[PDB]
């Protein structure tokens, strides 16, 4: 039977009771099945690395506080998730293994306020994407969301995470608007403008009075959100997405030079542009097998036929353009006047192509416009057991620094025996490049090696000052590890405030590399 | 002589000693004329309650941390400054009488990297906005800075604030990119992507991985900053500054509500748009006692003479446009259609008005493409003696709560024998309601019924839901005290983090409200 580290049978049985007189049997899970719906999906290196021992369901703040202040007398280790889609990162699973989950979104799921004029929500962490769309859609229509990839994420949760998405809104930190958290020893405390009582403006400012603390929240171990706003665009009157094709390997330089001075005005590219190689967007209308069934590396030859059958370049573009159709016409012209200086460089629009080779365009066209969608959870068809782990260093938005990576990331994946499936983004002066390790999690090998490779490209983006953004729990003491300036004065200061704030040492030990005194230094 | 709260003579002594041993005699005053000019200039109260024991001016981050080690040390306690013109909440003044003042800005006062192509500088806290935007035309000119009315503050005091400025870039920490900054302790560290050593991305993205520190820093008595980036905007090709003159006192309502559809998705409204009354315009341009030289407030005949004789409304609406002349043609086009459905409205650009009635037009125009100006310290000439203290609440920008306010304060203010002069400002979903509170510094019945009048103000605003964003520091403890949702949960979260962070209680003890231990509940 699963227990914490550091926690007695005596202590974990009589926790187990006092978390049920609290949220009810029903919502206090122990049973075999529950617990493995909560295992990575993808796990990196052991399967078994991340396990949980209980899942606890609470009704509301309240709840969430005494189960908070139940984990402090009994030295519970608790979890947190909203929805528990983090997949990439650990999914649901605890950094901690042994943690108890506290599963906020199964009944903390509630639109609590949308303000249509003033563009806003009030949400609780189980809101999915497609839950705030489909309110949006029957309730605020003049609104629309900025959602991830993946559509059954929480707002939330991707939030607290710093996930972002490709509307204008994409920073989804940035327009988060307000917090009610409950702090690692119980109290309840609310940010900004929340925190004065019948305050009119909560979702209006961010900041409030004093010291902004809604940031040290986010990628954090430091509390449990159980409310949060969202500021919320109004829709344009009109849309339109386009691809860019680019032929070469080699145009990514030039393409993210062009892209660069596009974008950091946020117009003509009026979303966040996204660059994605003909791995990715093949992977979402394919599988690997179709192209290839050999050992080792793709070969060039089945690139091309990637290339040729789908229409696709080496590197694809996908942006989108807002307003009126005479601004939407202009602004296309100026984007096929700078990036047609490239030699084979191919435009269509999302009126315009609807093949095999359109999936992404018709795909980034909804994602682009607050539509959610799972379509892209068709690249994890691309091989059998295929799970992926995020790795997403930023850089400089220059073509330098791009082929630098292109080049690093695809040797190094080539040697580790995994696809380069890519992208680079450009949010507004910083570059992305998300590489897609794509890996049968059904085999130790593939799953140890992709471990291997993530270490290694960690070491060597922050060798060329390419710091990691998100990580998988089991690369999360490794990517602290890099951001060691001052002799690891980062990681020091968060201690200091984990220690301050948590002294049982209670909330996600071990979260961004940040354990409370406790845990520290256990090797886990 | 003045002495620290809770250090006798003998530490003092030792202190300033040790205080010389690192910084060199030149740079720890002590003298009697030294301390008058760190006096508050618009001193609201007693004009002795916010005296500095001494000013102490480092060189550079090491000798930061000396100091803050020797503060330590010895119990000193430590305010800060950048530039130290924090006019209307306090100017260089310490919360906590004694303190010793850290001039940061005297000798930290290089532009330490500007790069034009990713739009961005990294400064010390000594660079004036006169400092940056005169580097900008010299070395880097396609860039512009944000600056606030007055170009003397500091990019990064201000910042430190959360003070704002009016071009699309108005929202100073929002652009805050990376810092470096000296712990209660003397430990230094640098935030954001700077954390890890050698990046090429500090000012390029606010976040690093972990959780997001920077607002603690800001309007935060947490750390000492070194170091500060902030992003800068592009030059537009071109601009046009417009004023919009309403006739009426109750066109405020239609006003707000045409307004905020129009600034919500940052066009038409592409700046932060400025509402302000006949007196805030007319106190530019002339003084007090060439309208009314009886005794009360301004009568009405007088208000009327004031809009007659400069060709201004009760209400002046101020508004910068940019981009080709076809676009700016396009959106003033917009504007007009829009406020020109309120009747008695007109209409000037900067290129048609010259008069003495557009002298704030033509000081906007300057303020809002970055050109930094001292024209608005015409304003303290109002009367004599004249100083201001800040009141400036949020609210939703809506028409009704624009009038409630603008009656609220107004009443008040005649009450308590203060000219009503205002302006109501929009940043995107929030509006500020911000009132210069004109007062004869000389006089203390003056002095008191401005502190009085303050006190009530905020009071009154927060029960409407109105909280304060920044204040004074003789009101600070009041207003952390209207953010006590929770039992005052946010102070007791600011406290914990505080009093961990500075277990000797050093840095600026009261900014905000946050009292460490040694000097809580002490009445100061
Ligand atoms: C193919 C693929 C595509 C993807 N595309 C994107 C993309 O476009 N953009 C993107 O951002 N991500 C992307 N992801 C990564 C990830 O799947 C999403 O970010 C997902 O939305 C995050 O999971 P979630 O929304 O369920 O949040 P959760 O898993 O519920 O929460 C995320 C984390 O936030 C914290 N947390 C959650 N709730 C709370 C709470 N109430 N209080 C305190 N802390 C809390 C925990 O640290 C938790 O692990 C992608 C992943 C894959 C596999
Ligand atoms: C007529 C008038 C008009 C005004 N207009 C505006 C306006 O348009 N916009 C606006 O924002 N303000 C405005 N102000 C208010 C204020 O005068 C400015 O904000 C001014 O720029 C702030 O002072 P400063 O820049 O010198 O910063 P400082 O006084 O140097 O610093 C401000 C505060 O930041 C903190 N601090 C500073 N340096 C550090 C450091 N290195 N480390 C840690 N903490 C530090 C301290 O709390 C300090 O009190 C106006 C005032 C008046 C009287
Ligand atoms: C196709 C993947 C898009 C993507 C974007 C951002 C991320 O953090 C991410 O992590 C897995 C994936
Ligand atoms: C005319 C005053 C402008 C102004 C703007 C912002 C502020 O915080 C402020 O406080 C004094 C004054």
């Amino acid at each position: 039977r699963t227990l914490p580290p550091g926690v007695s049978d005596e202590d974990f049985t009589s926790a187990l009771t006092a978390f049920r007189d609290v949220v009810g049997d029903e919502f206090v899970r122990t049973d075999e099945a529950e617990l493995a719906r909560f295992h990575d999906p993808y796990p990196v290196g052991d399967a078994d690395a991340h396990l949980a021992s209980a899942v606890i369901s609470p009704r509301d703040t309240e709840q969430v506080q005494e189960v908070v202040r139940i984990a402090n007398r009994y030295g519970i280790p608790l979890s947190v998730i909203s929805t528990g889609r983090n997949n990439g990162y650990g999914g649901s699973a605890p950094r901690l293994s042994g943690a108890v989950v506290v599963n906020t979104g199964e009944r903390m799921n509630r639109i609590l306020e949308v303000d249509e004029k003033l563009g806003y929500a009030l949400l609780e962490p189980g809101v999915t994407y497609f839950d705030l769309h489909e309110y949006l859609e029957a309730h605020a229509p003049s609104l629309m969301i900025d959602c991830p990839d993946l559509g059954w994420g929480s707002v939330v949760g991707n939030a607290l995470d710093r996930g972002a998405g490709y509307t204008p809104y994409g920073d989804h930190f940035m327009w988060q608007t307000g917090m009610e958290v409950v702090l690692p020893q119980g109290d309840v405390m609310r940010t900004g403008m929340g925190a004065l009582p019948g305050s009119t403006t909560w979702q209006l400012i961010p900041y409030g009075f004093g010291p902004y603390p809604d940031g040290m929240f986010t990628q954090s171990n430091l509390g449990i959100v159980t409310k949060m706003g969202i500021a919320l665009m109004q829709k344009p009157p009109a849309s339109m997405t386009y691809q860019i094709t680019f032929e070469n390997e080699s145009d990514l330089e030039q393409i993210v030079d062009i892209m660069l001075p596009l974008r950091i005005n946020m117009a003509p590219l009026q979303n966040v542009p996204v660059l994605r190689n003909i791995i990715l967007d093949a992977a979402v209308v394919s599988q690997r097998a179709d192209w290839y069934d050999g050992d080792g590396p793709l070969p060039p030859e089945a690139i091309e036929r990637m290339k040729k059958e789908l229409g696709l370049g080496y590197w694809n573009f996908y942006g989108t353009l807002y307003g009126p159709p005479q601004l939407i016409e202009m602004n296309y012209g100026i984007i096929k006047d700078a990036f047609g200086q490239i030699p084979g460089s191919r435009f269509q629009t999302h009126e315009e192509r609807h093949d095999r080779g359109a999936h992404v365009l018709q795909d980034r066209h909804k994602i682009n416009n607050g539509i959610p969608s799972l379509s892209e959870m068709k690249l994890m068809d691309w091989i059998p057991g295929a799970g992926h782990v995020g790795f997403s260093p930023i850089s400089p938005p220059v073509g330098r620094d791009a082929m630098k990576q292109f080049r690093m990331v695809r040797s190094r994946a080539d040697e580790y025996a995994k696809d380069y499936a890519a992208q680079f983004v450009v949010g507004l002066r910083e570059m992305h490049h998300i590489a897609l390790l794509l890996f049968d999690t059904q085999d130790a090998t593939a799953r140890n090696e992709t471990l291997a490779l993530t270490r290694l490209l960690i070491d060597e983006a922050a060798a060329e000052g390419y710091g990691e953004y998100r990580t998988h729990n089991a690369l999360m003491d490794q990517v602290m590890g890099t951001y060691n300036w001052g002799d690891g004065a980062l990681l020091k200061f968060h201690e200091a405030i984990k220690d301050a704030l948590d002294p049982n040492g209670i909330i996600a030990p071990g979260k961004s590399g940040v354990w409370p005194a406790r845990y520290r230094g256990k090797g886990l």
